[PDB]
């Protein structure tokens, strides 16, 4: 399988900047979602989820084909709750119908990160919608009740090393777990809609207590009222992961550069960018444009 990126006929940077701004303005507007968290978090997760189905072995899955839009993928249990971000995007797609789905799902994630004060994430256009039959089966997204070895093993399927994994997990600082979605409940910290290194800080500074939740699952609960998944907790259990956590806890900038690179990589896995493809775009945030 080869998926060559193909620029949407006749579109340039400026056209994308507009999709961006449209997402951004809508984020600003619908701020009541999930009790004032806003849609930022769910969009980052949608973008990660449409991309985590990838398999470096056979090149199936990944964000290229916009398969999330099909039933099999859309109804994946590990995708519970993502429908809210889908619906958020929907009007947007209507306003800009020439964008491919993979392009849009992924741009939402970038927009989300940047609008929430995170780092700038270079983004590339060119994903092409593929047919219903290219939809990966359910089962490729990771479980949360595991440990560091699982995570390690899991992420390898996506070509991510220790450093990327840890960088990538910092996104857990955003949003929260929801009992009805995954059988877990609670936020990871206090600033849940502004992008920071809080995740690492929390993991190193709170005094976590293992407990069972209402869904009969285990989670690490802290006095502050925060929770961590077994998989999140696992980053302190593993020696290699822990030194990285420590690095990010001390230097938000390193975290940001690392997250940036990894997130783009993550969204670009499985895609072949031809030689003449335009360079990756760096979008202006609403504020940078004075809107
Ligand atoms: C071991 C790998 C991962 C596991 C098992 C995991 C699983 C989870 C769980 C179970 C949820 C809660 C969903 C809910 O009930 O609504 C979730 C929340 C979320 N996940 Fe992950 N995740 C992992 C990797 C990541 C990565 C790589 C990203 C993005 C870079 C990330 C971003 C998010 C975000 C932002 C939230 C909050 C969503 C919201 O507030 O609705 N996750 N994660
Ligand atoms: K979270």
């Amino acid at each position: 399988l080869v998926h060559v990126a193909s620029v949407e006929k006749g579109r340039s940077y400026e056209d994308f900047q507009k999709v961006y701004n449209a997402i951004a303005l809508k984020l600003r507007e619908d701020d009541e979602y999930d009790n004032y968290i806003g849609y930022g978090p769910v969009l980052v997760r949608l973008a990660w989820h449409i991309s985590g189905t990838w398999d470096k072995h056979d090149n199936t899955g990944g964000s290229y084909g916009g398969t999330y839009r099909f039933k099999k993928e859309f109804n994946d249990p590990s995708n519970a709750g993502l429908q809210n971000g889908f619906k958020f995007l929907e009007p947007i797609h209507k306003e800009f119908p020439w964008i491919s789905s993979g392009d849009l799902f992924s741009l939402g994630g970038v927009t989300a990160v940047q609008e929430m004060q995170g780092p700038k994430i270079p983004w590339r256009c060119g994903r092409v919608d593929t047919p219903e039959d290219t939809t990966p089966d359910n089962g490729r997204l990771p479980d949360a009740d595991k440990d560091a070895g699982y995570v390690r093993t899991f992420f390898q399927r996506l070509n991510m090393n220790d450093r990327e994994v840890v960088a990538l997990m910092g996104a857990h600082a955003l949003g929260k777990t929801h009992l009805k979605n995954s059988g877990y409940e609670g936020p990871q910290g206090a600033a849940n809609n502004v992008f920071t290194n809080e995740f690492y800080l929390n993991l190193l500074n709170e005094d976590w207590k293992l407990e069972k939740n209402d869904a009969n699952n285990e989670q690490w609960d802290s006095k502050s009222g925060y929770m961590m998944l077994p998989t999140d907790y696992s980053l302190i259990q593993d020696p290699k992961y822990l030194s990285i956590v420590k690095e990010y806890a001390n230097d938000q900038d390193k975290f940001f550069k690392d997250f940036s690179k990894a997130f783009e990589k993550l969204l670009e896995n499985g895609i072949t960018f031809p030689k003449d493809a335009p360079s990756p775009f760096i979008f202006k945030t609403l504020e940078e444009q004075g809107l």
